[PDB]
């Protein structure tokens, strides 16, 4: 068979015991409604789309039309005319049906120290915040920096930022004050958000110093707002810094919604490409959420009175996605998690998910292989509720499969393995929870309006039918596609939609196999993925590059155990140097100081580009 | 009995003349009309206020919702998800449908040289002066301060302050520099709309000269724009002030209406609360006009042509609800009048009131009482059309009532004593003129949607039933409640909300009879009624001890036969002054430079805190 | 007779080949359907207005009244309530039906460089340039000072204009650094929109180095935005000036449009006046558009598949309202011409004409006779779709008349004289393409809308019945009359409406003949037109003036064979020059900097005011 990987893989039916114990009416009556509905998604997306958004979102102003534009012309706009606001469709509207319903469930670094938090409360923190900024001068339109960890505080921030029709960048807490100063001044944010301190796995991340640095370089940043998470003493700065709770008590606690075209950018996410610096993949309003609500339903199979629990960092577009839209989006309740799956212990996350009887899990495999690798005994947890089990980032081995739906699921969890990327939205391939038939290691069948080709990689051409391998594309625009990449459209065109022309460029290879089921490969350019973290080798080869003693580095990326991929640095140093022990020191900080601790080198080969043969070499 | 003040009190029926008489069909049918809508009004707010406002205002987009929040959660917010404009509700409307109907009439200083103005000239008015604040910068969200006596470019300032979405700040032309500065800091006003001076009672009020002072201390103020009412030379500061006849004959006669959010901010109204500076009590936009629009029909029985009087400031609430807003809301004509009662002579009110035909007149029982004093030679006027008599600020003792029923009224005019407060917006207790059985010194019932409790001053307990007494709270929200204080929804919390969680708090005492209607006993915190005007305590014992040669000061109120209540000043002298008749001229304009002439002291005792024994005393 | 012009002049019917060769069903079936919807629009224009432009604009939000306020009270509002986007109704709306129908037709200076502009990308470039003002701090409101040619970036920057809501004010590109300088000065335009070099006549026009000089003085100018025309090395400011290039490629290809009320202001357009300096008309956005549209249906029988080419500038009415806005509103094609009707030689106007296959072509008597004089043996072309005629700025004469109708037309096309002016928006007297009898010289019957009536100049009484002279005046408002003089309500009121007080006046002559068809003599003010520009006599004397030799200037207008009138300009010296040849150099110079070369004298006469003296003595 041309994709070897599906070579015997037969197809495991959802366990008879999830519909069972299912506590609703599931949103598919099978595999029938799913093709149904897909191909009326592919065939007629105008009219499909249309329903699908006036199923999920309550606009102020009715769209007139769904979809403009073409994949080729770069134009596309979704439900144009259209009027909404997505704090409204987050909160106000669950908030006005049942105000004392959970919206957030906070688990903090030390268990027994959360709280829940209903979608009354949610709208009071939400429109007090709002209030804070617009008293700070932020407008429609500007952009605003997010420097936080998992606490609630940072959906209120996400959501603040949409309510008054600014546009939140989210920078991951755990990025070095250099990447965070790249991030804002791209962004040209005049407001940041941040905490004191992080707290992760019993351990204090510096927040408000790094920031501080950072703000050295980003002079049109004039106001600086911090969350008291420790209450260490921080630096302060005077006239620039405000604290959270001083400035929240200010305010009213409801403020009106601003209303924002379905095509007004609802945030940036800066995300490591194949060249370049980070770019700032654009998201705008009503496809986003409409993409965020249709995953949620069909794909999580979330009801309103279910507790989804995603593992991923609001820093990430999983966490965009997954932890803050779409669950809000639905009205149903959302974890956020504050610590590590191995603090105090490696039962963590099911501590978590027996505790607060989360029924939807969605983590990455890079945390499963290391769960599995500690050992059975730290799972011995009922966790009865729990139905969906989703997997998100790279494919979830056979054993890893295994190990999910036997000693996690106990072979009553669907286990949902997403393909999707940040410049997608949400996920585009995908089972759908309770209804789809799955196969290890594979991401299975395209959701609705997906509509995904395999091509040949040089001359670029379709390869039909089942059993092809080849470049993974859409053949249609969806949507929750990015609409652009923030100060460069050109880069937009040129890395997604100038390569094959009509089409979209996932980045991607795949097999489609004799059933049809899709097999992703990685990616075929130069990004790799390090323990969860999108990455690209030249970002790392850059940052070698800024030590005064390296003249020229490459960086390769190479599968591994755990990490999932190992990605490796050479350097040839400029001259020579008899500290080389005390030189490998100085080159790992330096990608810590360029990018962050979770990016520092492996190891740095000091020896004096044909990046390929390295990554067979190793 | 227990509500002494009831003791042998008969209700008086509606003279059978009003009914006679009436021009019009009147709202209700009857006490039974007014009970079915007053319980549905307690039972269903929701249909009942949905209702209610779709009659009276007109939005542009409809609201989905007519009430979320509590009284505890203090984020009530009422009409959510409608947009309206209050200028397009006070003037644009009348003027579509009447624009040669007399929206204001004008009574100058001097008798015989006010105007009368049309609501096509109203919108004129108000449409160019807009154009004048968009053009130097004004924007919606903006607040502006408004120092100008009742001249009718008052109403043009506030109704194109709502018109481009800017908040007024209506400052009382009575007030010193320094109050206006305050007023002005606070609501971070850049822009200031005066005159060039006052005329009222024919004595000159520099009103150019005050401002400029004040604006030393605000640099945050880039324009003033002043009238010309005098033509008096006054003090020109190039490149800042403006004058208002030259800047509107730039601008069409036409601006379109700011669409504004149900809760986004009217205005501000600075108010003397128990302790602290002055605060600037917010109202926001669907729900006070509502209220205003609700009471105004309902409470002052006001029809389209009816000519409506209203005799306070615009520089306080009375001003603001029932000059200003609800009869321009209904349509009907509105009086500003310039003069005070007694210039040229004691008989003035009545003057006017017979040569405009007015319908209802609205006044302060300290005015009764001082034309009272005057004799009843003054009032001999027909005044045929005079059907409805409001008192408001204080009870009108019994034989006021009398007077104003008879003497005034010539036993034809239904006297509605209206108890309200700055922060309720509008009547909240109150007689409905034409339908509701009144007893002299009662307030009688609570309007629709006011549901009043007694409660134990020390417990907070409820004190259920007939023949009760204590503190006067509201056990539900209500459209026009202040939303909040400007700066600090802190101390609204505090003040309004915290006392008795659950009940909004008026500082007042109160009785409830076998009858079921309501005594207002007065404030049991330390704020006082001087001559109409509401005032701290606290707030003149900080201006005593401004002065070098005061220690402690003590300030209370005990009553007195013609201000109603009588502000007395003790002064603790830091060692000793050998010019105490020197130092009672040096205190008295201490007091009027930080609050204003109206609140100098009558005088202030020099003798080297228990308030309540020097009540006791004097 | 008193109309001398009309006797024995009879009507000329359609030719019937208009209407066997028209490729569509007509709009209105006769006459007798005119009459019908005329009379309709002057006794019941409430109901008229609202459908036509319900027929015409797709609104937001749908107006709540058609028209309020009078001629006198200077404060005419249409549509009032509706909201509206001008560029969704120029572009979207049409790109959304039919992305690929092809929306401008450029015709570059050299034949065979132009190229054919989709509605797809006519929406592209409208919204990548509004992406590129938005980013540089444009906002809704503010004016924008465009500078360009006839190439199709203008179309562009005005559209994109309107898309944010932005008030665009077009220069034409002929005019000298003084006048774009006056003009940007007085609007406060804060961007400017121009070309690296104009070329037209295969001539070069330096529009930068003009907007340089301009700027020096135009310091609330902050960007000023290059389109790459030529490529010649220009002056070059960093910091200030952008490459349109380099600037649209960071954008994306879609914005949201900006909702608008129907009376916020759309543009301002510059005009001479009978005193003063030129005048910034300010036409708002819904009746306007109604206008142009209406006018575009009705007079020019426009249908979507049209290929409509107007000859006049962007930079004069003309060019705003039917080179742009009535074509694209009403979804065909329009052509921007960039060349003369001379280059390469003088059949350039049928080569266009016939190569693009125009159907309507329209302009002005002026280079009708140019061409006239230039012979027949130049037009030797087909235009087998040419049937509608248009002349618009002056009478056209009746060998000219002639000319036209059998020369061009092959008297196969109706020839359409439609009289209107800056300030009226749109056509208002004018015959009706294919419907409306013509006599040779008149612009005959009124639009819809316009009620015209005959004034006695000295009087100011109306003038009734048939064969009557005198001034030309309207008795009501219309849709698309201006709204204001900018900055200057005042002087529009003077101008326009107070005086002749209840009537609209034009500045112009007229007689109405026996059958009540109007015959236009031209203005009964300072006003001339010279060569199709309209000028003031006061602003040539003003620039003679300016040389410090001349002390009186005087400048007079008499009919001239070719353009139609020829301004003379007499100045006496102040004392006296042996140079006479020399300062005749220099004093046409300073015409050439005032104004533009367009306004230069035809000779200075030096000799040692009663203006009609000198024009009957020439
Ligand atoms: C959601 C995170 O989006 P990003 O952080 O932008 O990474 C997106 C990139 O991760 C990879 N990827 C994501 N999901 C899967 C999966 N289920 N199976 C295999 N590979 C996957 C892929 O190479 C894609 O192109
Ligand atoms: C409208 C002015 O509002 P303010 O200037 O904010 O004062 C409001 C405060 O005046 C008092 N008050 C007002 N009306 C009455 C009344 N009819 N009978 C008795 N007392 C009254 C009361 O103590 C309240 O709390
Ligand atoms: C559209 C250009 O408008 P403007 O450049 O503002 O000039 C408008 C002024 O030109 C004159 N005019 C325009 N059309 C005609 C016509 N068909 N017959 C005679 N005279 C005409 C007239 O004197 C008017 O008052």
């Amino acid at each position: 068979p041309v994709v070897v990987e599906a070579h015997q893989v037969d197809t495991f039916d959802v366990p008879g015991v999830f519909y069972e114990n299912h506590p609703h009416e599931p949103h598919l009556s099978g595999m029938n409604e799913y093709n149904q509905l897909y191909q009326q998604s592919i065939n007629d997306p105008d009219t499909f789309w249309a329903r699908m958004a006036r199923d999920l979102i309550t606009f102020e102003k009715d769209f007139d039309k769904t979809h403009i534009g073409t994949l080729e012309g770069g134009d596309n706009a979704w439900f144009v005319g259209g009027r909404l606001n997505a704090s409204f469709n987050c909160v106000d509207r669950h908030a006005m049906r049942d105000p004392n319903k959970v919206a957030i469930i906070y688990e903090a670094d030390e268990p027994g120290h959360g709280r829940s938090i209903t979608y009354a409360e949610l709208l009071k923190e939400v429109s007090r915040l709002a209030w804070v900024m617009k008293s700070q001068g932020v407008r429609k339109g500007d952009t605003v920096a997010i420097y936080l960890p998992m606490i609630p505080e940072a959906i209120f921030a996400l959501l603040a930022c949409a309510r008054i029709g600014a546009i939140h960048s989210v920078v991951f807490a755990g990025f070095s004050s250099d990447s965070l100063r790249d991030r804002t001044l791209d962004a040209r944010s005049k407001f940041i958000i941040t905490t004191d301190e992080g707290k992760r796995g019993g351990k204090v991340i510096g927040t408000k110093k790094i920031v501080d640095e950072a703000l050295k370089q980003c002079p049109d940043v004039t106001n600086c707002l911090v969350f008291k998470r420790t209450g260490a003493d921080v630096p302060w700065t005077k006239g620039r810094d405000l604290w959270w709770h001083e400035e929240v008590d200010k305010y009213p606690n409801y403020l009106p919604a601003e209303s924002m075209d379905s095509e007004d950018p609802l945030f940036l996410l800066y995300t490591s490409g194949s060249t370049g610096k980070p770019k700032g993949v654009m998201h705008t309003t009503a496809g986003y959420l409409v993409g965020a609500a249709a995953t949620g339903k069909y794909v999580f199979d979330i009801h309103p009175a279910d507790r989804f629990f995603c593992g991923g960092d609001v820093g990430w577009i999983t966490g965009h996605t997954y932890v803050v839209y779409a669950p809000l989006l639905l009205g149903c309740t959302t974890v956020v998690f504050e610590s590590t799956p191995a603090y105090p212990n490696f039962s963590r996350y099911w501590d978590v998910i027996e505790k607060h009887k989360v029924t939807q899990f969605y983590v990455a495999p890079t945390a499963l292989r290391l769960l599995k690798r500690a050992g059975d005994h730290h799972i011995n947890h009922e966790m009865k509720d729990l139905r969906i089990l989703g997997s998100v980032g790279e494919p979830i081995a056979a054993e890893v499969w295994k190990w999910y739906h036997e000693v996690v699921g106990k072979r009553q969890a669907h286990i949902v393995d997403t393909y999707w990327q940040t410049e997608t939205g949400s996920h585009v391939i995908t089972p759908l929870g309770g209804i789809t038939p799955t196969k290890p290691g594979s991401a299975s069948l395209p959701f609705f309006g997906i509509d995904p080709v395999i091509l040949d990689p040089v001359t670029g051409a379709e390869i039909p039918g089942n059993d092809v391998e080849g470049i993974l594309a859409f053949r249609k625009p969806w949507p929750s596609m990015a609409r652009t990449v923030w100060g460069d459209h050109k880069r937009y065109m040129d890395t997604y939609l100038n390569v094959y022309k009509g089409f979209y460029f996932t980045g991607d290879g795949a097999g489609r196999d004799h059933e049809g089921y899709y097999w992703i490969r990685g990616r075929v350019d130069d990004v790799v993925n390090v323990s969860g973290h999108r990455l690209s080798t030249a970002e790392i080869e850059a940052a070698l590059i800024e030590h005064h003693c390296v003249a020229e580095a490459a960086v390769v990326g190479v599968p591994d155990p755990l990490t999932g991929q190992a990605v490796h640095a050479f350097v040839a140093l400029k001259s020579g140097n008899d500290n080389r022990e005390q030189l490998q020191k100085e080159l790992i900080m330096q990608v810590r100081k360029s990018i962050g601790p979770f990016a520092a080198p492996k190891v740095v080969f000091v020896i004096d580009i044909m990046r390929r043969i390295l990554r067979k070499i190793l």
